[PDB]
């Protein structure tokens, strides 16, 4: 699934992620908007042989299972294609521990690089929310 800026805010909301650890609403739609385009079946493949998955672009070195990763971690319990889901949930409960982990959202790259110190505000502006 494909979602429209202002859908993909509200699911995040309904799911809790605003504010969540401190970070509002629009850090989460920046980070989604620059690692998958909003595309839940988005994946990339890594240089160590990892995979990222959906449309946080979670990582199988060490958070979900894809079978291919080796000598790596499942710290969501779950297996990748989960992520790949049009229901948000499984990427959303995944991000929420990725998130307490002590980096915060350094955890994203694409958030570091390219939400970081924007007026992040500015992904949700003109939603129903």
């Amino acid at each position: 699934k494909v979602f429209g800026r202002c859908e993909l805010a509200a699911a995040m909301k309904r799911h809790g992620l605003d504010n969540y650890r401190g970070y509002s609403l629009g850090n989460w739609v920046c980070a989604a908007k620059f690692e998958s385009n909003f595309n839940t079946q988005a994946t990339n493949r890594n240089t160590d042989g990892s995979t990222d998955y959906g449309i946080l672009q979670i990582n199988s070195r060490w958070w979900c299972n894809d079978g291919r990763t080796p000598g790596s971690r499942n710290l969501c319990n779950i297996p990748c294609s989960a992520l790949l889901s049009s229901d948000i949930t499984a990427s959303v409960n995944c991000a929420k521990k990725i998130v307490s982990d002590g980096n915060g959202m350094n955890a994203w790259v694409a958030w570091r690089n390219r939400c970081k110190g924007t007026d992040v505000q500015a992904w949700i502006r003109g939603c129903r929310l």
